[PDB]
RNA sequence: CGACUCUCGGCAACGGAUAUCUCGGCUCUCGCAUCGAUGAAGAACGUAGCGAAAUGCGAUACCUGGUGUGAAUUGCAGAAUCCGUGAACCAUCGAGUCUUUGAACGCAAGUUGCGCCCGAGGGGCCGAGGGCACGCCUGCCUGGGCGUCACG
């Protein structure tokens, strides 16, 4: 399979992926967004602390109508932030499969990082909703794919 | 320096256009003349070692028989067959079978409902199997009426 980025040190590095996983693209995009160059054992430790309602996650687009909250108002002066735990449980998941893949390989879990992520938009589901008046609407899910590489520098 | 918005490029997505096809369609021309009370067209229900549909068939039920060809069928498995009266999800057709219906015909019908007759075969009982609609034609049998007569 082919990334949207190569390694750069394909020997140092290790990957993972997750093809339509049900887990809303815009709440997945932001966690995403916040661990951009993180190592793994703060990524970790930060997506359990989301979990635990202990660390907000910052949203920046698709931040229309979302709360406040200052668990944020580090690196988001505005305290737009929220705890999405399902996207937050999928980059786990993700997260220990790559640290498996590194494993295999031998290299060190410390001084690990994301130097990639990505969030894309997976086919849409349909389901159904009924409205007033005998009307019919689309009540649709937004899955994603997610790609991840760990790399050592 | 960063976030946001906009924009340019690279890669990845989303979507199914374009291109090349095609056991289909459309148009034209030709030949032939063959449905049914000997039960048609249509409808239902069944039928395979594993099948729901489509296709096929009818309790002989993806087939029996004859002829032809001549070694397969296959998704899986088991059987049969090979210098042979002999394989085939083969071709073809003269021999057969052909459930419930339907013009549908004992009477009905949102009913597998309600009758009558004959009868192999084992007085009576049990029978397998089969009959019993309407209109009409030719002939036939049994009849009706002083309608027209004849003789008693
Ligand atoms: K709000
Ligand atoms: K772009
Ligand atoms: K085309
Ligand atoms: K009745
Ligand atoms: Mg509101
Ligand atoms: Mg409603
Ligand atoms: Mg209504
Ligand atoms: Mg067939
Ligand atoms: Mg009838």
């Amino acid at each position: 399979v082919k990334y949207s980025t190569d390694p750069a040190n394909p020997t140092k590095s290790a990957k993972a992926m997750g093809r339509d996983l049900r887990v809303h693209f815009k709440n997945t995009r932001e966690t995403a967004f916040a661990l951009r160059k993180m190592s793994l054992n703060k990524a970790k430790r930060y997506l359990e602390d989301v979990l635990a309602h202990k660390q907000a996650i910052p949203f920046r687009r698709y931040c229309r109508g979302v709360g406040r909250t200052a668990q944020v108002k580090n690196r988001q002066p505005n305290g737009q932030g929220r705890w999405p735990a399902k996207s937050a449980k999928f980059v786990l998941d993700l997260l220990k499969n790559a640290e498996s893949n590194a494993e295999v390989k031998g290299l060190d879990v410390d001084a690990l990082y994301i130097s990639h992520i990505q969030v894309n938009q997976a086919q849409k589901q349909r389901r159904r909703t009924y409205r007033a008046h005998g009307r019919i609407n689309p009540y649709m899910s937004n899955p994603c794919h997610i790609e991840l590489i760990l790399s050592e520098k």
